[PDB]
């Protein structure tokens, strides 16, 4: 709670940045660091790894003004439907930049703000309960920093 929400905002700006884009950055505004970073450099690696398998992701869905949150927790639990992990989760976190990226290019810069919403309910509603289980973060960032 919260605290989550933080890591949403700052992968999303910086997502958004690497595009030249901008938004509400948050690298050094809460807390976390460690967190943010050891999150940012994971899903540069993670896509570049995976530069494919994403690719079909980003494709399976089409964010919209007329989409409702559910279609986004669809697409998200496949991911999570065999179980969830570290590495599974970086990649949830690239998911929702992606669909940003995409809103910036239609022109609808008004999205991004629901996407991170969006992402903030799932994580404190399906992934929370996990992470927490496993170390929380600190966990993350000790094993993949
Ligand atoms: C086809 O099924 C998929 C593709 C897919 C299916 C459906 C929808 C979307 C995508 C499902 C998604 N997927 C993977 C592939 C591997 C793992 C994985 O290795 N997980 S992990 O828990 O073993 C791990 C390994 C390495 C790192 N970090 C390193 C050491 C820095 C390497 S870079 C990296 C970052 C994060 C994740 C993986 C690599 C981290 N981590 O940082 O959290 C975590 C997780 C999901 C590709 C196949």
């Amino acid at each position: 709670s919260q605290s989550n929400r933080e890591l949403v905002v700052d992968f999303l700006s910086y997502k958004l940045s690497q595009k030249g884009y901008s938004a509400g950055g948050g690298g050094g505004g809460g807390g976390m660091a460690a967190v943010k970073q050891a999150l940012r450099e994971a899903g540069d690696e993670f896509e570049l790894r995976y530069r494919r398998a994403f690719s079909d992701l980003t494709s399976q869905l089409h964010i919209t003004p007329g989409t409702a949150y559910q279609s986004f927790e669809q697409v998200v639990n496949e991911l999570f439907r065999d179980g969830v992990n570290w590495g599974r989760i970086v990649a949830f976190f690239s998911f929702g930049g992606a669909l940003c990226v995409e809103s910036v290019d239609k022109e609808m810069q008004v999205l991004v703000s629901r996407i991170a919403a969006w992402m903030a309910t799932y994580l404190n509603d399906h992934l929370e309960p996990w992470i927490q289980e496993n170390g929380g973060w600190d966990t993350f960032v000790e094993l993949y920093g």
